[PDB]
């Protein structure tokens, strides 16, 4: 009874997350193979997309499936190492994201008011040490207070969760889930969006639709990532000035809008032939 609507619910969720899976891990593996192996896609930019890929790659392969073990069997299997192992590379693929996301709409902004200045000033070499630091930077703001217990509350449900070994709730105290929201995502988001509107501005004031319809491409993966995360974030803060004027299951339903995210830029750049194309070769 009971035992059969588990088997039922646990069958099903398994596939469907297979199905998530899949899809965030074939379309950015398909996206980071057209970039390695087509000429005409090994522009700087592709550079920053790569890096991109390469967050996402990191939540179809690590940060879904230990997340879908949670949903499907009702507990964390795998140990309390693990589980902030884990909590921590979530963490990472959010903040690495939406600062490569940042760096991409100024990449552009130098591109479209400066061509010659970016000429001559923007290289290979330099797009590596750009995707390194960020990656840098979102490494040091994850993992480390992560890793030192700096997201821990006194509340005796919090205490009851870290003793659990099958419970990995990422339940924080307050001034963290503050901080770390600011840093990771509000932060990083407002410099974007300033920046994005910038490079519409200009180009408005601007071979010139065939540019444009890239640089809407960018503002597609731009708009669609603020709206799969932010209402996780608001969220957030939300719960930090009152814990019950939001439902549980619609937190957990705006993290997993979050993590479909990863599956959906791959689909988005099927916007450009020279993708397609590739992505038609390659399969
Ligand atoms: C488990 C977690 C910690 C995974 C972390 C992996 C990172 C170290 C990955 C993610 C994105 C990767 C980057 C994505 C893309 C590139 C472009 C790639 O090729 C070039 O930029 C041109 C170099 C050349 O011409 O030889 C150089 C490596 C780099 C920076 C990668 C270096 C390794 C990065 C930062
Ligand atoms: C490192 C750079 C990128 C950040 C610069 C921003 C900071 C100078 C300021 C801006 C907003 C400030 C935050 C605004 C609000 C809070 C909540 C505050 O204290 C509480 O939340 C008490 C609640 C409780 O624990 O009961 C903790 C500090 C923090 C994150 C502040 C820490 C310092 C912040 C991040
Ligand atoms: C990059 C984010 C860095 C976040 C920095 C948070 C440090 C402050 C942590 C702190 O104040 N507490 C947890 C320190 O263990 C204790 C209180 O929050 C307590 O009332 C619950
Ligand atoms: C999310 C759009 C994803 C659309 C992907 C279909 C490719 C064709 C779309 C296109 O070229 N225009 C629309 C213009
Ligand atoms: C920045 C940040 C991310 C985060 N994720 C864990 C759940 N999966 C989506 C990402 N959770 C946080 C919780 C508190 C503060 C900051 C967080
Ligand atoms: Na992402
Ligand atoms: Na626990």
């Amino acid at each position: 009874g009971a035992e059969l609507l588990s088997q039922q619910w646990e069958a099903g969720m398994s596939l469907l997350m297979a199905l998530v899976v899949l899809l965030i891990v074939a379309g950015n593996v398909l996206v980071i193979a057209a970039i390695g192996s087509t000429q005409r896609l090994q522009t700087l930019t592709n550079l920053f997309i790569t890096s991109l890929a390469c967050a996402d790659l990191v939540v179809g392969l690590l940060v879904v499936p230990f997340g879908a073990t949670l949903v499907v069997r009702g507990t964390w299997l795998w140990g309390s190492f693990l589980c902030e192992l884990w909590t921590s590379l979530d963490v990472l693929c959010v903040t690495a994201s939406i600062e490569t996301l940042c760096v991409i709409a100024i990449d552009r902004y130098l591109a479209i008011t400066s061509p010659f200045r970016y000429q001559s000033l923007m290289t290979r070499a330099r797009a590596k040490v750009i995707i390194c630091t960020v990656w840098a930077i979102s490494a040091l703001v994850s993992f480390l207070p992560i890793m030192m217990h700096w997201w821990r509350d006194e509340d005796p449900q919090a205490l009851k969760c870290y003793q659990d070994p099958g419970c990995c709730d990422f339940v924080t105290n307050r001034a963290y889930a503050i901080a770390s929201s600011i840093i990771s995502f509000y932060i990083p988001l407002l410099i974007m969006i300033f920046v994005a509107l910038r490079v519409y501005r200009e180009a408005k004031e601007q071979m010139l639709m065939r540019e444009h319809k890239a640089l809407k491409t960018l503002g597609i993966i731009m708009g669609v990532f603020t709206l799969c995360w932010l209402p996780f974030f608001l969220v957030n803060i939300v719960n930090v000035f009152n814990r019950d004027l939001v439902p549980d299951w619609l937190f957990v339903a705006f993290n997993w809008l979050g993590y479909a995210n990863s599956a959906m830029n791959p689909i988005i750049y099927c916007r450009s032939p020279d993708f397609r194309k590739a992505f038609k070769r390659l399969l």
